[PDB]
């Protein structure tokens, strides 16, 4: 069995030549080399049966990226694991490789408004597919966004993916307060955007309730109109029970940016998820007119569905699923 890092990387002998890329708290990425196909690839080796919720992760993630097929999405090529369930201790997902994602790039690098709308242009383009299966991917950021060779950007790791019914700075505010929509993943956007015209993260909590204090430290206190959508009471009574805040315009925040970019941006970060802008809305936006074409935005043909739930089915349970979801990749499916 190949070896990186004194990790165990069975993946051979179809994929062979492997590098380190990076890891996860169960999951260690490396690039590798396709014998069969002659191409490069990704191999993501994740360990997640003993614990309930990283078994979701890897089930969630399986299913839904393999039913999703969009130029702006990461696919999945293979799904390697044991022949047998008592011996299936690691899955290894195997992925085009991709060359960075836009956390590295926006390390290194400050975007021009050019490459900040044609990033933008993608997401959403890749997000309104997502939304057209009636599914929330629940947790956009900018690592979360990989580029490739001609800096073509594609949406990864839908393992908190939902049908629609790590970090906190990109979570939407109704979630830190207690029904979830698609809005959840405009907030998300947004964030992006604005961390895109800055170089900076816009809401950079260092733990919950900062959190909440950096949002409405940015767009001020909620009006009453706003507080009076927040469904959970208590949740309500404490913001109620707040010092007022004024918002500060957008931009004092980014003096520089295009006046479209921040017209976007207001209408992506607005408190109330009601009033958020909508992904079909946001693409036909004035900031995207260059790149704004209904005719080449594909949707899903059918909504999404998982069949069953699975946030309290036991480990056992989920293992024996994602061996079932994986048996396509083994010979004798
Ligand atoms: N398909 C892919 N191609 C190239 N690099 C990839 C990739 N999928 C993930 N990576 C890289 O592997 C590393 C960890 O990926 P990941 O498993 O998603 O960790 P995490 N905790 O950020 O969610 C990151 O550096 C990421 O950019
Ligand atoms: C792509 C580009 C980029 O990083 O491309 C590689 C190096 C292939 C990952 C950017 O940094 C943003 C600009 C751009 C969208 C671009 O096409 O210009 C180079």
């Amino acid at each position: 069995p190949e070896m990186v890092r004194g990790q165990v990387f069975d993946v051979g002998p179809r994929y062979t030549n492997l590098s380190y890329i990076g890891e996860g708290a169960y999951g260690m990425v490396c690039s590798a080399y396709d014998n069969v196909n002659k191409v490069r690839v990704a191999i993501k080796k994740i360990s997640p049966f003993e614990h309930q919720t990283y078994c979701q992760r890897t089930l969630r993630e399986i299913k839904i990226l393999l039913r999703f097929r969009h130029e702006n999405i990461i696919g999945i090529n293979d799904i390697i694991r044991a022949p047998t369930i008592e011996q299936m201790k690691d899955v290894y997902i195997v992925q085009d490789l991709m060359e960075t994602d836009l956390y590295k790039l926006l390390k290194t690098q400050h975007l021009s408004n050019d490459h900040i709308c044609y990033f933008l242009y993608q997401i959403l383009r890749g997000l309104k597919y997502i939304h057209s299966a009636n599914v929330l991917h629940r947790d956009l950021k900018p690592s979360n966004l990989l580029l490739n060779t001609t800096c073509d950007l594609k949406i990864c790791d839908f393992g908190l993916a939902r049908v629609a019914d790590a970090t906190r700075w990109y979570r939407a505010p109704e979630i830190m307060l207690n029904g979830y929509t698609k809005s959840i993943d405009i907030w998300s956007v947004g964030c992006i955007l604005a961390e895109m015209l800055s170089n900076r993260p816009i809401f950079p909590g260092k733990h919950y309730l900062d959190q909440l204090n950096h949002i409405l430290g940015i767009l001020g206190s909620p009006s009453q109109e706003d507080l009076n959508c927040i469904i959970n009471l208590k949740a309500r009574n404490y913001l109620l029970s707040l010092p007022h805040k004024n918002k500060v315009p957008w931009n004092r925040l980014f003096p520089n940016a295009d006046s479209k970019a921040l017209d976007l941006l207001d209408k992506m970060l607005t408190f109330n998820p009601h009033k958020r802008i909508e992904v079909e809305q946001a693409l036909a936006h004035p900031y995207l007119e260059q790149y704004y074409d209904p005719s080449d935005e594909p949707i899903a043909e059918a909504p999404f569905k998982f069949d069953m739930e699975l946030d309290d089915l036991p480990k056992e349970k989920l293992k024996e699923l994602i061996f079932e979801e994986t048996a396509r990749f083994q010979p004798g499916y």
